[PDB]
């Protein structure tokens, strides 16, 4: 090339600085009783499919149920006065250990969300119950 600049500088370098820390530790990532007290896992199933409305409703629950619970808590039907709401119960446990942990986390549930995570749930903890509903009856109650 040809040609010329300026001469004078005012910049100086500096000194980087190195070090190496390959290391690892404890961690934790909650855990922790959700207030639950006394509560079990039962479990692992895949949850179902429920249809309200159409294929517009089914849709909208198959987009998002990846987030929704798809396990289960104990069947708690030996408390016997609670004959029909003991399988909500069962659902309660399990659903507020997963919605809270996602819609705090980063999610929300409009009403058609809220109102279907109770039905998948619902569905997977009368699995568990007729398997041993049967168990009673076939006792003969008594």
């Amino acid at each position: 090339g040809q040609g010329g600049g300026t001469h004078s500088q005012w910049n100086k370098p500096s000194k980087p600085k190195t070090n190496m820390k390959h290391m690892a530790g404890a961690a934790a990532a909650g855990a922790v009783v959700g207030g639950l007290g006394g509560y079990m896992l039962g479990s692992a199933m895949s949850r179902p499919i429920i249809h309200f409305g159409s294929d517009y409703e089914d849709r909208y629950y198959r987009e998002n149920m990846h987030r929704y619970p798809n396990q289960v808590y104990y069947r708690p039907m030996d408390e016997y006065s609670n004959q029909n709401n003991f399988v909500h119960d069962c659902v309660n446990i399990t659903i507020k250990q997963h919605t809270v942990t996602t819609t705090t986390k980063g999610e929300n549930f409009t009403e058609t969300d809220v109102k279907m995570m109770e039905r998948v749930v619902e569905q997977m903890c009368i699995t568990q119950y007729k398997r041993e509903s049967q168990a009673y009856y076939q006792r003969g109650s008594s």
